[PDB]
């Protein structure tokens, strides 16, 4: 596809939907993963224990949150530039998803849980250019995750 001016246009104002209702979109995306995949819940110290996804637990809304923003600002810099860049954020990352027990498997898990939750957010705007625009950005994001998890293990 590229990432065409046309397209970053397109992720930009879909993000934009997605931050206007952190505590919903949020738990969705929980809900979203224990339903491609259950047994996901007891790594998460906020899911344990629980029989139930809590849906006002500040602790699991930070968290759900400063994962979508760091897909949309993959999206941005692969139009301006042409690529997706790797920081200290996203080296620390990769190492606290090893100390809990997550793996490569896991990915798809969480991508078709973005897609339908930004396919959920956008509703008739949605465009096959834009499907496109977001799934050239998280494919270009975890692949750069799962390198750093590679190597925190
Ligand atoms: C591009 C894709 C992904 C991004 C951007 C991302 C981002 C993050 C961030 C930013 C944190 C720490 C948040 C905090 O300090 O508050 C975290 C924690 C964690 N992540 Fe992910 N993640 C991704 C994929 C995954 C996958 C596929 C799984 C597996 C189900 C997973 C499981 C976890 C767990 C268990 C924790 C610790 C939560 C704890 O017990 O408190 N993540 N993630």
């Amino acid at each position: 596809g590229a990432l065409t001016e046309s397209q970053a246009a397109l992720v930009k104002s879909s993000w934009e939907e997605f931050n206007a209702n952190i505590p919903k979109h949020t738990h969705r995306f929980f809900i979203l993963v224990l339903e491609i995949a259950p047994a996901a819940k007891d790594l998460f110290s906020f899911l344990k224990g629980t029989s139930e996804v809590p849906q006002n637990n500040p602790e699991l809304q930070a968290h759900a949150g400063k994962v979508f923003k760091l897909v949309y600002e993959a999206a941005i810099q692969l139009e301006v530039t042409g690529v997706v860049v790797t920081d200290a954020t996203l080296k620390n990352l990769g190492s606290v998803h090893v100390s809990k027990g997550v793996a490569d498997a896991h990915f798809p898990v969480v991508k078709e849980a973005i897609l339908k939750t930004i396919k959920e957010v956008v509703g008739a705007k949605w465009s096959e250019e834009l499907n496109s625009a977001w799934t050239i950005a998280y494919d270009e994001l975890a692949i750069v995750i799962k390198k750093e998890m590679d190597d925190a293990a």
